[PDB]
This record gives C-alpha cells, structure tokens and sequence, in this order.
C-alpha cells in the first residue's frame, strides 16, 4: 500500500525515506487530522546504519525525533507545513500525519509534481540522554538539518 | 564490562523486560541525570519486543516511549526510594536508566544488602505515542500498566 516518495538519502548515522499510503485512523484521538478528513498518510521510515555513532543498534528506529515537514505542489507553487509525530503500525514505529491533499479547503494540493522537505532535530530537544563516558559513550548528535524529496503525487491511494 | 543482571528478566505484554545495574554514568544533557560523582549505581530498564509482538513491534527492537517507575528497596534496613527511569542511549543501544545513590544516601539505609526492586510500566500512549487502529494498517491494543518485581544483593559499585 505504501507509494515511495523519491529517494532515501543516508546521513548522521541514518537512513531516511520518506512514503505515503491511503489515510489511517490513530489513537489516541485528537492528535492526528482524522481519515475522512485526508487524503494520504505520509511517513517518515528513519533507522540507523551500520555503525551508527549515537549507539543505535543497525535498523534500529530511531526515536525521539523533532519532524517538519513542508510539502510544496511545484506546479502551483502551494505550500504546506506540518509536524509528523512517533507512531506504531503494522510494520512498526514511524513518524506520520494524515494530510489532506484534494481535501485541503485551502486548494492547491491536487495531482502533481512535489517537492517534500524534512526538517529534523535530534532525541536531545526533548530530552533523551546519552552516556559520555569512556566505557559506555556515544558521539555527538547532529545539528537540525533538513533532507529533500521530489516525487508525482497521482492522487489519493 | 558487562552490566550486573538484577534477577530474572521478564516475558510479559509482547516484551522482555530485565534489569541491571552498572557504575554510574555521565549523561548529556547535563542536569536531568544525578551527577556520577554524587552516585554509586546506573540503574537500567531493558525492555525489547519479543517475537509476535501485539502491538507491531519487531522482535528485538527497544520499546520506546515507556513510562517507566522505580521502587528500590533495601529488605534488610527498610529503606525505601522511587524514581522515574529516563530514556537514554549508550555504546549498546538505548535504554531506560538513572544513576542512584547507594552507600552515598545519608538519607536512608541504602548500602550493600538484599533489595526488591519494582518497575511501574506504563504504555506509550500515556506520553502520546500513536498507534494505527485501521483495519489495513493497525495493531493490538496496549497493556494496561503494570508492575514487574526483581529481587537481587547488592554488593556495592562494580569495580
Ligand atoms: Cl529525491
Ligand atoms: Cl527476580
Ligand atoms: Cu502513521
Ligand atoms: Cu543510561
Ligand atoms: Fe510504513
Ligand atoms: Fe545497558
């Protein structure tokens, strides 16, 4: 169900790909848009590498991510911003929204070329911790940094 | 290395839940964790799905987003202290932890002995974690919290 959106791109200690698939109903409620009201889930697949330098284990996920995400239709220059949030499914934890596309009152977000933008921040912003000793101690997490995606958006799935 | 197991580890609720115990640790940020300097033992919650997991996690991967409480109590002297166990990662993999103070405690009987210790676990959901409950995509309902008890000697600092 899930449609790949351009290609995953590998960097501090990560891969990171980006989907979407048909919209999804979560709990708890109140959080996500709801289903009815959009028209894709779009997902943030993000897991470490070999040799990851914070100390996650390869395919490990990793949690405690800050997502934004901007969603820009090029051929009509509409824009979108939006948070993902940490999440569980079928194929496990992810970050996610339900987006509305030909649903967004706004207009703009039909069938068309998109450019999506990542906007990640590391586990420290909310507060996970790292061991810095000499036995048992990781690297330094990067810096914010954002990671780009073009892809055909062909209609709600 | 390694770590000093605390009792058995658990199988319950889709996870394997143990415990252990190492020299205290420097964490970053600064401020959150009791300074090494200050305690006598890193306390770990080690929790990873098992296979078949309910609630979509694969085998062997950490469970995040836990609440996750501790009792430690001295049987010997009564002593009693309760924390919360902050998520963390390390050369091995993330963790829940917190470095505790022992024998430096003045406050209590907090020194080498026989200790039960408790773990209170609750669900991500009570820190807003999500999960898919559509029929394509969705998972099991979460446990409802529950408590986990390891009785274990503690026989000072590994050193
Ligand atoms: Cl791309
Ligand atoms: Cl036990
Ligand atoms: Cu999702
Ligand atoms: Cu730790
Ligand atoms: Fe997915
Ligand atoms: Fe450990």
């Amino acid at each position: 169900g899930e449609v790949p959106i351009g290609d995953p791109k590998e960097l501090n200690g990560m891969e990171i790909a980006a989907v979407y698939l048909q919209p999804i109903e979560m709990e708890p409620r109140g959080i996500d848009l709801a289903a009815s009201l959009a028209d894709i889930h779009l997902e943030a697949d993000i897991h470490a590498l070999k040799n990851n330098p914070n100390g996650f284990p390869e395919g490990f996920w990793m949690p405690y991510l800050t997502i934004a995400y901007e969603l820009k239709n090029t051929d009509t220059g509409a824009i979108k911003r939006g948070t993902l949030m940490p999440m569980v499914a079928d194929d496990g934890p992810h970050y996610g929204a339900n987006i509305a596309m030909e649903k967004d009152k706004k207009g703009g977000f039909g069938v068309g070329n998109y450019e999506l933008t990542f906007y990640i921040s590391n586990p420290e912003k909310q507060g996970f911790g790292r061991h810095v000793d000499e036995e048992t101690g990781v690297g330094k997490w990067f810096e914010p940094f954002k990671v780009d995606y073009k892809f055909k958006y062909t209609g709600t799935p």
